[PDB]
This record gives C-alpha cells, structure tokens and sequence, in this order.
C-alpha cells in the first residue's frame, strides 16, 4: 500500500502504453528490430509487472527485413474496448500503421489490419460505439474515425493540435474526463529535452487549448537536472482500482558522460487529478527512483529466474531475436539444453544471425553460460554477445582451433574497429562456462573451466550507449553462433543461462 522503485519496468522498455480490464492491467512496449515484437505485461497493482507474451509472434505479423535499432517497430498503443484487446503500432521497415487485435491477451493476436493514417505513435480512443484514431503526420496530431476490424477510415483526417511549441509531437492520447477531451502528447525529443504536455476541449475536434502549468512532466529543466533519472516522457494515464490516478511513461538512468545503455526503461507517476482539474503529476512534475507515495494493493508476479533452464523446451516470452529468425537454428536437445546451429551470419552482417537474448535490466550484473561447441571447422566460434547494435557489440566466445585446439577470444566490434583483446588458448578436457559482469562504468570478462574462474579484462561501457551507437533500444545479452569455415556444420548446446542482478 506505500512505496516502489522506479524504473517498474527495467531496461529496454520504451514507449510504455498501458489499459485497465476490470481489475486487470496490461501494458506494451516497442522492440525495434526484435523478435518477437511488443513485449506484453500483465499486473494488478501497476507496479509489479510479469511479461505474459509479445502481441507480434508470427512472420506474417511483422516483417523486420534490414530492421535496426532505429527503424522496425515504434511506441505501440494498447486498449480495451467491449472485451476487445487492440494493440495499434507503425511498422517504420514495413507498411506503417495498423493493428493487431484479440479476446485474450495470452493467445496468438489477429492478422495485421493496416490503416490509412500516416504518421507514427497511432493510438486509439472509444465512445458511442465509435473508434478514433490519432497520429502525427508532419508534426500535427490529426484525428479519423475507423473501423477498427476492416481498417476502413470512416471520417475525414483532421489536425487537432501541434503541441506547446517543443520539438517532435509524438505519442499522442486522447481521454474524457469531467466533460473535456485531454488530449496527452509527449514534445522535446526523446532525450534530455523530453517532456509530457497536455491540452483540452469540449470537442473531441478542437479547438485544443494548452495546460497553462505545461509541461506536466519533465526533468529538462531546473527541477530535473541532478536526477538520476533523465528523458521523462511518452506517457499514458490510466486510473487506478481504487479511483486514483497514474501514467507510466518512458526514461533512463544517465551514467558518467551522459550515456544509457539500459535503453529507456518504464517508469510509474501518481497523478493527482481532481474534479475539472488539470492533472499534475506526482506534485512538481518529476520522478524518483524512491518513490515514497501511496500504492495500489500490491501483488508481486512472477520475473526472471537467476537460473534458466532449457528442459521445459521453450524459450519464455523475454528471449528475443534479430529481426525474423531462421527458425529451425534454435533447437531442444535430448536431455534439454538449448542447440543453437550454425550460419556463417555474423553479429555484424545487419542480416538475422542464429542469435537469441535477454535484456540487460540492471547496471550491476553478472550473466553466464556454458558452451558445448560440436562438430566445428577451424573458426567456428559460439558464445555470448553484449550486443547494442550491428556496428556496436562486444563478443567473448569458444573457438575452434586448427589441431582440434579450442580457445576463448573477446573481440570488441565499435565502427570500424574489430580488436581482438584476448585469445586465450584452452585445455583440451574440461566444460568452459562464459561470463560478463558489469558496473556502471565497464563490462567485465571471463572464463569459468574446471572449477577455476579466468580474468580475461574489462572494457567502458558508454562505447554502446544510445548516445554513442545511435537508436532506440538497449543492450541485450545474446547466445549466439558463427561459422566461418568450409561447408560447416557446427552448433553448439548451452545447457543453462545465469543472470543475477544486485
Ligand atoms: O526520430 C525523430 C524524432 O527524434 C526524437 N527524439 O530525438 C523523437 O523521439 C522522434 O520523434
């Protein structure tokens, strides 16, 4: 009933939409370049959340051909209307905005219903057995009528706002309250500028007037610059069991220099919002990380194991791949490890390498795996990647030698460099297990082989900061496989994967 820890959802979890279902909650994210796509989370407090699925899971949903971290898919939208889910989101490397939609948000979502509307960040708004739709083609917010099972528009494009002023007016939402449209947008960039701003009318069409107290939050200005927290925006409202009123929106935790490489994360505001009254956010819009503020009755759910088996074979809803994946290269043994097969795609080849992650949601960690590298031709390699991006990833990895010789490399791939800091050869006999630690200011790297842990150095990490490597997205932790020798036909079996954050 008092107090959390922001951010309620860590790591690469931008863009946060969230609906109430009854007493139920659930909310999404956008992924970018990953598969499967829209992470979907369930809870009953707005606190704890358990990621119940991914709203895009089929091919057919979500073509992520040359998709990187800043294209693939964007903020999405999640609500609920007359036991309907619709999740609404653009596809920037496909065919923009539309739609996915169900009665359960456990099972496999619709087929793709694609709109007319450009723009990005669509969402939509029910009333009167009515469904609008907002998005912001060249920097206004327009407004349409749809049918949301057809994709048909049934009214015409209309331009409701163009914000306060600030840069990029994106994530708009429309909600009713006390007689008013609020219509929540988010203006400033998705960097430090970021902030939330809000306008209203008695027409769902306008004319819009601005909060004169705008902007409802930011840590752009005075009030914000020593916060830990920084880029505060991209929110949704919703209310409360209990008739309290919240918005979760997008931010990140700045490490020294101003880098974030946790990608932005998903943060929770109370907001006081009062009959005919603007909203204010948590009094003096700002967050904390210590959040000292009545609750929902809360409900803790169900997170990442500090030790994830394979014998259940399948990957849980958090594993994430590099746009569409060669399905049949991830693979369940036997006696239940995870098999990955070999390509000769790199890490670096912007193509869909056999590559499977998690994200990294913790400054301070430690994440590990064995290695069981089979049937492999001299340079084959396999292991595990702190990967933020095709030009920008660190790789420590088993590879096969000439003479049946193994050994453990690290190479830091940053642009064009490709350095080799370790090669490290192996004993013939004994189970290598990899491991990377991390603090907030390097990545740490070793080898675990017949009960002794090896040191193999350290490296910064704001080299793959969103700062540095560009995008939308954050570091993930990758088991992966390469081949680079005549006709192979290597894999290798990873038996568990540990990760533990402080
Ligand atoms: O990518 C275009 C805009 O740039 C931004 N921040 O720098 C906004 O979040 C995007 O809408």
């Amino acid at each position: 009933h008092q107090g959390y820890s922001n951010p309620v959802i860590p790591g690469f979890h931008p863009d946060p939409s969230v609906c109430k279902a009854g007493d139920d909650y659930y909310l999404v994210n956008s992924s970018f370049q990953y598969f499967p796509g829209v992470p979907l989370f369930h809870s009953k407090d707005l606190v704890h959340w358990e990621q119940i699925g991914n709203c895009l899971t089929r091919p057919s949903q979500l073509d992520l051909t040359n998709a990187n971290s800043g294209s693939g898919i964007f903020a999405p939208t999640i609500r609920y209307n007359d036991g309907v889910f619709y999740m609404i989101t653009t596809n920037v490397s496909g065919k923009g905005n539309f739609l996915v939609h169900t009665t359960d948000p456990r099972s496999e979502w619709s087929e793709p219903v694609w709109l007319e509307q450009g723009g990005i960040d669509p969402s939509l708004y029910f009333e009167d057995g009515k469904c609008f739709m907002v998005s912001n083609p060249d920097g206004y917010i327009n407004l349409c009528e749809i049918d949301p099972m057809t994709g048909k528009q049934l009214s015409s494009s209309k331009r409701i706002w163009n914000g306060t002023g600030g840069r990029y007016a994106e994530g708009p939402h429309i909600y009713k309250k006390d007689g008013w449209y609020y219509l929540l947008i988010s203006e400033g960039g998705t960097e430090l500028g970021h902030k939330v701003t809000i306008a209203r009318s008695r027409y769902i069409d306008g004319p819009y007037q601005g909060n004169p107290a705008n902007p409802i939050l930011t840590h752009a200005n005075e009030s914000g610059q020593s916060s830990p927290i920084q880029g505060t925006g991209h929110a949704d409202l919703v209310e409360g069991t209990d008739g309290s009123w919240w918005m979760v929106c997008l931010a990140y935790r700045i490490m020294p220099g101003t880098h974030h490489t946790l990608g932005r994360e998903t943060y929770l505001a109370p907001v006081r919002w009062d009959k005919d009254a603007w909203p204010v956010v948590n009094s003096n819009g700002t967050i904390s990380l210590k959040m000292d503020v009545p609750t929902l009755p809360q409900q803790e759910m169900k997170g990442r194991p500090e030790r994830i088996d394979f014998k259940e074979g399948k990957l849980s809803p958090e594993w994430i791949h590099l746009q569409n994946p060669e399905a049949k290269n991830y693979i369940f043994t036997k006696d239940g490890k995870l098999r990955l097969i070999a390509t000769p795609v790199t890490l670096s080849d912007w193509k869909s390498p056999t590559f499977v992650a998690l994200r990294q949601e913790h400054f301070d960690m430690e994440a590990s795996a064995p290695v069981v590298l089979q049937k492999a031709g001299v340079n084959d390699e396999a292991g595990i990647s702190v990967f933020m991006e095709f030009h920008s990833h660190y790789d420590l990895f088993v590879r096969q030698d000439k003479d049946r010789k193994r050994s453990v490399g690290l190479r830091y791939k940053l642009g064009e460099i490709t350095h080799y800091a370790k090669e490290v050869s192996l004993p013939t006999d004994g189970e290598v297990e990899l491991v990377v630690k991390s603090d907030i200011n390097y990545y740490y790297f070793g080898y675990k082989v017949n009960g002794i842990y090896h040191d193999l150095g350290k490296m910064n990490t704001r080299y793959l900061s969103t700062e540095t490597a560009g995008g939308f997205t954050g570091v993930v932790l990758g088991l992966y496989i390469t081949s680079a020798s005549k006709d192979s036909k290597a894999y290798a079996d990873f038996e568990y994967f540990k990760y533990k954050g402080k």
